[PDB]
């Protein structure tokens, strides 16, 4: 259903820092000009929502979108029907959505100027990136082309618009300092769940190795792999004997044995393929990085984790995108979310 | 009281248009590239979220938020007291929150290249300006020089850092496709009621003429006035005798006559000067601005409008600043804008 009742709902500002312009400010000259003087700038802080149930049961969920995207990926699929947030506020969980930084409601370090320089400070690269509709369709895998679809496929197909308009550019904040608003987010919540998804994988990971109040991770599609510092294995290049996945992220031993004492699930939609594909970089992109993602699971396993992956086809869903909590049957993936939390108890209070 | 009912809520997006790059795409090459080779971008497209109450009763609301922010500005107050976005979900309104093209979840229209630049064409500029603490603080009018407070303020004291965290730089979309924006909105809601603030006060009476509509405007500080063209009356500059207010709008009279169909109410906050005040550039501009918006409400009453301008002090409110809807007093400034909406039966079906 569409109802939704609330406890409480509502969003703050969290994490950030301050840099500064020369001088100092006078109220009397004129307030608005080009000029950085005496002036102070937050930048690179947060933006949080809650949606708190009545009688609230488990732990709060903290939604963290993938790359270029926002928490209303989490609010309301491209063609309007409940995200998460409203599926997991009616499964009794306070629900937490974020526009990390760089994103969204999140700060964009710039100031009076060239694009992110605070006068001879380059806080963030002038120059941008970008994706673009035609790379995000087969990123995304709603088929092997653009204006393709896969034959069993889940995604809203008519709002193509609706969905494409949600992705956008990311400044060149350093991942540290995202990791560290959402470490002082997971302080401010106290216990609670990283939902990750894509890009923001890796992060939730890191996070979870600096912050003992992850209590579990489901990251959808996530998008590069970890490992303990030195012991990369061996990973093979793409099918055109060129490309490489992400560089697998490198932590010390002792933070990534961190992730062997909590819950784990890495959910992975439909159409990557078993075999090299050299005519679709990217399906091939997702096939050797859902290989690592299985060598990743398998080091923190070796060292007494409870890591696991899960193929939606093998659970009887076919033909979801890399935004399974999106795609038409995203009640039924929040089914599969349900389970986990359940399992480990993560439903009870 | 914090909780509310909805019987839906959501997000998505509306507006824009597109634009390319060179070229076609491949589909067998390296996607993740430094290229707009055959890239469509979707550019200046809008965010939305609605919440809608049980049994609604009267027209839906729009909070528009002013320069350099987002909604956040209607779901909580800096200190975390509940916005307008609850107060008005409990007054049985469905409510409408954006993010306009350029701030928060809309879109901020960069690529591949120098910010703003799609191969040799400027979709806007790579130069940007931004406010800081400093001229926020006196901008807001929570004191007349950065730290300080008037003794009388409802600014939510030791909550600094939360309100400036919230606001940002805005790229140089053109005012027209902001506006073309919400007029897409408004097309899509059906009558409804615009609520503004500050910069987009001269935006939301350009959208009512456009679109019958908007029955109804509210507007909190609004920062430009508008005239019919050829009709701007004499305005004096500020008392440094060197600066001027913001040029007004000028638009058509046939389309300015609109503007004389509906309700219309100007709203102030407290601590604007009387009288030239020299030593503090932005309480004088305030003076300024509201003098000039006071000769626009007469403009519009002279063609036969119901036009009016409410100072908050007046009501017996004193120490508001520009941000009266999330200072300490916002619940006494929302039954003030409750009485606007019954008393022109915007709050019955
Ligand atoms: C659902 C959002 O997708 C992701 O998070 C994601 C997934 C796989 C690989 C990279 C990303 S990413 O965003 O971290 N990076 C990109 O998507 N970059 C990127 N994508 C495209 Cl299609 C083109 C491009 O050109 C610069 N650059
Ligand atoms: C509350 C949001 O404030 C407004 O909407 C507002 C109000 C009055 C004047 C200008 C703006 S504005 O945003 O459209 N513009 C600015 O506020 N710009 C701006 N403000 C400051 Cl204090 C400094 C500055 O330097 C470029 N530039």
């Amino acid at each position: 259903k569409r109802k939704v009742v609330l406890a409480e709902q509502g969003s703050f500002y969290i994490g950030g820092r301050t840099v500064t312009g020369p001088g100092k400010f006078d109220p009397s000259k004129p307030v608005i000009r080009y000029s950085n003087e005496g002036a102070t700038f937050y930048i690179n802080q947060m933006y949080v929502n809650f949606q708190a149930p009545v009688r609230p049961r488990g732990l709060p969920l903290v939604f963290w979108h993938g790359g270029g995207l926002t928490g209303h990926i989490w609010e309301s699929t491209p063609d309007g029907r409940p995200g998460f947030q409203t599926l997991f506020v009616q499964d009794r969980h306070t629900v937490y959505t974020i526009d990390q930084p760089g994103r969204g409601r999140g700060n964009i370090p710039t100031f009076n100027g060239p694009f992110g320089q605070l006068e001879e400070e380059s806080i963030v690269n002038t120059v941008t990136g970008n994706s673009s509709k035609e790379g995000a369709w087969v990123r995304d895998r709603l088929g092997p082309a653009p204006g393709q679809f896969f034959e069993n496929s889940q995604f809203p197909r008519g709002y193509e618009d609706n969905y494409f308009k949600e992705m956008g550019f990311s400044p060149s904040i350093s991942s540290d300092e995202i990791v560290d608003a959402v470490v002082k987010l997971v302080t401010h919540i106290g216990p609670c769940v990283l939902v990750t998804h894509a890009a923001s994988g890796v992060l939730g990971m890191r996070v979870a190795t600096h912050a003992k109040n992850v209590r579990g991770i489901v990251a959808y599609e996530p998008a590069t792999s970890i490992f303990p510092k030195g012991k990369v294995p061996e990973i093979p290049p793409l099918a055109d004997k060129k490309s490489q996945i992400f560089p697998p992220f490198e932590i010390q031993e002792s933070y990534f044995k961190k992730l062997a004492k909590i819950p784990i699930q890495f959910v992975f939609g439909d159409n990557i393929p078993k075999n090299p594909k050299s005519a679709y970089w990217f399906l091939d992109w997702w096939r050797v990085t859902r290989y690592a993602h299985s060598l990743s699971l398998e080091a923190i396993n070796k060292l007494g984790g409870q890591a696991s992956l899960l193929d939606l086809p093998t659970a009887g869903l076919r033909g979801n995108t890399a935004f399974p909590f999106t795609d038409r049957n995203n009640v039924q993936v929040a089914s599969l979310l349900s389970d986990f939390l359940g399992k480990h108890g993560l439903d009870q209070n």
